[PDB]
């Protein structure tokens, strides 16, 4: 047959026609493209077997797994290394230890996230804060009500006109305050947690790793611990135990029934072998050409994981994650 993939931009295109006529030369697994406007455009035809699979982020995993849809998850993105592999992360609420507040009760207090409508930073803590909210649904926007939650906070591309006091404990100079970029002190991962760390907030909402990767004492780092949803505290080494989320990987969705898993898995093992990291000078499946990235995969990625079966998006997302999302709706 072949499996069909789903460009959802033209540059996506280009690197599909690339990737099948470079799967043709090595005489491996056939795969065709098809061009869509958006993810939940591609998520209908694969769904109305217009094509076989797209890779997806959690938030479209969601809207994915829904009826009338039910794709699911078979193939998992790979980040990390060869020798040190990954394919999720804890998204973690972490504070100074000493205080005796809890996540029940993060109200009026100082936050520090890594990015507006980021996971782990925004959609994760502010989907899992939402009882507390005091807000209607839409069209008032959440920023509206998260605003009016915590007394203060860095949210890194908030809008500083509309929402000012999501930018206010933001350390950019002048116009680069509260930028979504490194030009702002915290930004990211490790500017959320120096937010933190600098006494500026009260809370920051990263992954359970950027703790370890910028604390290097393990004396330096029994300073801290984290909020758990259990309204306890904890050591930033119990982040197991002690979670918002547990963040997987982008995954390749593909139909529940008749989908060619394996067609799709054969073709993805394959693809890898020969066009993956650092195989090929002539065509790479992770790989982004000048000014465009995260082209089909993540440029990030270094390989796939097979997803077991009877796993759906629901299972593969997990339930602080899912809840997350649903909370937000």
């Amino acid at each position: 047959r072949s499996v069909q993939w789903c460009a959802v931009s033209q540059p996506e295109a280009t690197k599909c026609f690339q990737w099948q006529r470079n799967m043709r030369k090595v005489r491996g697994p056939p795969v065709s493209c098809i061009k869509r406007d958006s993810p939940i455009q591609c998520i209908q035809a694969i769904a109305e077997n217009r094509a076989d699979a797209v890779t997806l982020d959690g938030g479209f995993i969601y809207e994915a797994g829904l009826a009338p849809y039910k794709l699911r998850p078979v193939a998992a993105e790979v980040y990390g290394t060869e020798r040190q592999p990954r394919t999720h992360y804890y998204a973690v609420a972490v504070v100074k230890k000493g205080g005796s507040f809890q996540l029940n009760e993060l109200q009026g207090l100082k936050s520090c996230h890594t990015g507006l409508r980021d996971t782990a930073g925004w959609n994760v803590p502010i989907g899992t804060l939402r009882p507390f909210l005091n807000w209607t649904g839409p069209p008032e926007p959440i920023e509206a009500a998260v605003a009016r939650f915590f007394s203060a906070s860095c949210v890194p591309g908030a809008d500083k006109g509309q929402f000012p006091n999501l930018c206010r404990l933001c350390a950019g100079t002048g116009e680069n305050k509260c930028a979504f970029s490194s030009q702002e002190p915290y930004f990211s991962y490790s500017g959320a947690f120096k937010c933190l760390r600098d006494g500026a907030g009260d809370v920051a909402f990263i992954r359970e790793s950027t703790v370890f990767e910028d604390l290097s004492d393990e004396a330096e780092r029994d300073e801290y611990e984290l909020l758990c949803p259990d309204n306890t505290r904890k050591p930033v080494d119990k982040f197991k135990d002690c979670h918002l989320a547990r963040v997987p990987s982008h995954a390749v969705v593909a139909r529940s029934v008749n989908g060619k898993e394996d067609a799709i898995w054969n073709l993805l093992r394959q693809a890898q072998e020969k066009f993956g990291k650092d195989k090929s000078p002539k065509f790479q499946l992770f790989g982004s050409p000048s000014g465009q990235k995260d082209l089909l995969f993540k440029d990030s990625a270094i390989g796939f994981s097979r997803v077991p079966p009877r796993i759906d998006s629901g299972l593969y997302l997990g339930s602080g994650y899912f809840t997350a999302i649903q909370n937000l709706r």
